[PDB]
């Protein structure tokens, strides 16, 4: 698929660098026949087929088709596309309160705390999982606040880089994201579908109701052996006014066969989270 090839400098203004990555920069912008704001993901290309620099079109091609499906509040949606020799630029609803990650380096949260992300991040991940769209790229990081200066703040699900449809059960790609949160599948480059984001939301839970990472180790091969060992434990010292239902919704996350994880619906269905 094709994108608009206009410059994108005649249709907007960009501001505020919102962050960056390896293959991407996002940048506030506003529209200017609208004054509406945006952030325009600038996704670097790949200039020859063999290097390994930049991003795939068919990598980017997926990201954007994935994109264009949803429409969720608790999910990121996309307004435009633009490309150039270097670069594509995914025009993309702003969201301004900065990262789950960083407001979390303020705070430990409650358990109300928790749950209420925790919930919307469920209902996020339902509609994914409804259509199924596998993330496999689910992080504090990668989890944005509307305001977070409010007492609950809401969020919405960003970066789709690593999603994938999961048509057939299972994809078997060599998909793989940040050790801390990757699933034992991953791991071990073994047959993936949205179980994946299960654990990783599992992990979540348990960095909310704690401030510490379950299967961090000091070097990344040791996280990765962690994982596919599910070498954690609740330490008393973080978890010991932590209920045991807690406790429970996360232990049915952090399961290593994925046929007998928790499913999204098993979530919220589960005790901790039902209403
Ligand atoms: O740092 C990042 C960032 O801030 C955002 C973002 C912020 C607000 C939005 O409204 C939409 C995206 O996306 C990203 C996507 C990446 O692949 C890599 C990044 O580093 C970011
Ligand atoms: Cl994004």
């Amino acid at each position: 698929t094709v994108f608009r090839q206009e410059n994108v400098d005649d249709y907007y203004d960009t501001g505020e660098e919102l962050g960056s990555g390896q293959f991407a920069v996002v940048k506030k912008c506003r529209e200017k026949s609208t004054g509406l704001q945006y952030a325009a993901k600038f996704i670097k290309k790949r200039r020859t087929k063999s290097s390994r620099r930049g991003v795939s079109r068919e990598d980017i091609e997926r990201e954007v088709s994935i994109l264009k499906e949803i429409q969720h509040p608790n999910v990121i949606t996309l307004h435009e596309v633009y490309e150039n020799k270097t670069d594509v630029i995914l025009i993309l609803e702003l969201v301004a309160g900065g990262e789950l990650f960083d407001f979390l380096a303020e705070k430990s949260l409650t358990e109300e705390e928790a749950t209420e992300f925790l919930k919307q991040i469920l209902n996020g991940v339902y509609y994914l999982h409804s259509l199924q769209i596998a993330h496999f790229d689910l992080k504090p990081e990668n989890i944005m606040l509307l305001d977070r200066n409010v007492p609950k703040p809401r969020i919405k699900i960003i970066d789709f880089g690593l999603a994938h449809k999961i048509d057939f059960g299972n994809e078997f790609k060599n998909i793989f994201g940040t050790p801390e949160f990757v699933a034992p599948e991953i791991v071990n480059y073994e047959p993936l579908g949205l179980e994946a984001d299960m654990w990783s939301i599992g992990v979540i839970t348990y960095i909310l109701l704690s401030g510490a990472s379950p299967f961090l180790g000091d070097t990344k091969q040791e996280t990765l052996a962690n994982v596919s060992a599910v070498n954690y434990e609740f330490e008393d010292e973080y978890f010991s006014n932590t209920s045991a239902l807690a406790k429970d919704f996360i232990r049915r996350l952090l399961v290593k066969d994925p046929k007998k994880r928790m499913t999204i619906q098993d979530s919220l269905q589960h005790p901790w989270i039902k209403p």
